[PDB]
């Protein structure tokens, strides 16, 4: 499997790597899928490049 | 948050629905992020529309 | 420019026209990018294989 | 609904902001939908990360 | 590497996994990154779901 | 067609632009497509933002 996570900017390395491994667990799990099969990236985004009903999540 | 799943065709619907509900859990405790913004699209695909090393995940 | 629109399923052949043109052409003044220039792709999806705060938006 | 726009980079904070309002009112009334439901994220591109027929764009 | 690619349907099996087997291998000598490492996924599209300058790929 | 190829950052231009010609060719001698049609894009990804068995890449 292949996760693409699409979040607001702004979290630590340590974040980042937990969000990895705490999906890929329960991705592996909830499939019943090998762990080395799962793959996940991360996409981050700024506030102003965000829109949630045509305004900006900066807002 | 937007989670993508892209997994192969043939899971049954619970497991299905653990992936979303294991995988938002995931994003919102790693990222403390409230659940509720938390969004899941899974995508299914044919072994034969998938490469591995160049070779179909079919064979 | 490349837009990706993921909706539900269950729309009429109509509205996904005007989508796509209408998305198009909001892309194209934006930007100032030639409308020649701007693609769109829709993607659909089952209520089943879509999540919202973890439940299932069939359900919810 | 989620639309995902791909564009090179370039425009100002205030030219996203317009595409961002335009593109949704345009899902939402092409689609009968209410606006509050519609998300969109744009991601931008330098355009030697962009190939037409096999060559950059820039 | 992970490679998405969204096609028109319509294509024989044959040819999709010829698509799948050379652009693995275009991306491994690209990058020079292991070809075992190279992840392809087709997305096939209905002419009705593409548009070209805001017109249905279908007209 | 459309390609969106996910690579780890580090490469020069050139090479991304290698990338970029040498998928597009694969892709319209695949297909028989016209290789005008073929349109590709790069994104580029940090190894602390790439899991592999849930554990960094980096």
């Amino acid at each position: 499997p292949i996760a693409q996570i699409h979040i607001y900017e702004g979290r630590s390395d340590e974040q980042k790597e937990t969000l990895i491994r705490e999906v890929s667990e329960a991705i592996s799990r909830s499939l019943d899928a090998p762990l080395t099969s799962v793959r996940v990236i991360i996409t981050e985004y700024a506030k102003g490049h965000a829109g949630i009903g045509g305004e900006l999540a900066s807002k």
